[PDB]
């Protein structure tokens, strides 16, 4: 459906971004303002929910906001006077690749593409299709203008499904390069592959990079060791995404938020993603954001050391609720 298309061109992110027009934009491609002051696009989010946020959102929020972002685009669509009658007569698909071009460039502007419009009335799908490469938006997403034309084209879901292996493969890099950079051990690709094959990918005996948690956290950890990993990914839906990352046998030893982490592969990963995602023929910072943004946390058996205090703690688990995702700890006998 078009839900699916949209979360593929837009994609996931929980900070403030600047979206391919370089306007202030959040969740999944919902803008937020034309204004290029940071502050002066906290405005439309604060109103959206009705609390001060300094600027982030929950996933359950960008998908609320996605919903409503895509009512509002029928709404205008069925209030702008040149494009109604050019989607009234549409099938699904071509409904949706409009429903899409609406959604990215808004109300107002789209019913200025007076000649293509027309184009699609008469349904010359062909002439149209070489016109519309011939455009500003075209200049704007040309990897998305061009799906969105092919959906205007062949009116089928043809030119999405190769953008959804396109995130299978980058979100398998990814996910490689994080788990890579969590532990000490040697993650080949075909470990991932595994984990995209069968739902699930189990590592045993781990150990945890050090530097790592000193760079996210941030308080100095001196080892860490995991039994056990379990990940899982929504495989059958993976642009829908959903990761289940979990921990047994943690052991911590201390001596004395998120984003910081995407900011440390965005050092140190960027070059060589750069490097394989050219080979394969900043990007990694989106894939990433989505893959934590999506990731619901289980931890079992976990042992802390802070300097020495004891931590000990049976059960936790991390995910989203009804301002952010709660971290719920059961367990907890503290010794020396
Ligand atoms: C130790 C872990 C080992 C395993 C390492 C692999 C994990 C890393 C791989 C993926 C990580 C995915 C994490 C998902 C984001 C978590 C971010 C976070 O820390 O919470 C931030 C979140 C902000 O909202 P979000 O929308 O969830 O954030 C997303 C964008 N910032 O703020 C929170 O909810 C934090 C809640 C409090 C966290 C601090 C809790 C203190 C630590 C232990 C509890 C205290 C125990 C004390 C017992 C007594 C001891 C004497």
């Amino acid at each position: 459906n078009i839900f699916e298309m949209l979360r593929i061109d837009e994609g996931l992110r929980l900070k403030i971004y600047k979206n391919t027009e370089g306007y202030y934009t959040i969740g999944i491609g919902h803008l937020l303002t034309k204004s290029p002051s940071l502050n002066a696009a906290k405005s439309e989010l604060d109103k959206a929910i009705g609390r001060n946020t300094n600027g982030v959102i929950t996933k359950d929020e960008a998908e609320k906001l996605f919903n409503q972002d895509v009512d509002a685009a029928v709404r205008g669509i069925l209030r702008n006077a040149k494009l109604k009658p050019v989607y009234d007569s549409l099938d699904a698909v071509r409904r949706a690749a409009l429903i899409n071009m609406v959604f990215q460039m808004g109300e107002t502007g789209v019913a200025g593409f007076t000649n293509s419009l027309r184009m699609l009335q008469q349904k010359r799908w062909d002439e149209a299709a070489v016109n519309l490469a011939k455009s500003r938006w075209y200049n704007q997403t040309p990897n998305r203008a061009k799906r969105v034309i092919t959906t205007f084209r062949t009116g089928t879901w043809d030119a999405y499904a190769a953008a959804r292996t396109v995130q299978r493969r980058l979100l398998a890099f990814a996910l490689r390069k994080l788990i890579g950079s969590i532990l000490l051990e040697n993650v080949q690709p075909e470990d991932i592959d595994i984990l995209f094959s069968k739902g699930v990918l189990m590592l045993s005996n781990l150990q945890l990079n050090c530097s790592f948690l000193n760079a996210v956290v941030s308080i100095n950890f001196t080892k860490g060791t995991l039994r056990r990993l379990i990940l899982r990914l929504n495989v059958t839906d993976i642009v829908n995404l959903n990761v289940e990352l979990e921990v047994n046998g943690l052991s911590l030893e201390i001596e004395l938020i998120l984003d910081n982490v995407v900011e440390y592969m965005n050092k140190t990963a960027s070059q060589d993603f750069e490097d394989e995602v050219i080979n394969e023929g900043n990007l990694l910072d989106s894939i990433l954001q989505k893959c934590l943004a999506s990731t619901s946390v289980l931890m079992q058996d976990a042992l802390v050391y802070i300097g020495r205090l004891e931590a000990k703690l049976d059960f936790m688990s991390f995910s989203s609720v009804k301002t952010s995702r709660l971290l719920n700890i059961n367990g907890i006998t503290v010794s020396m």
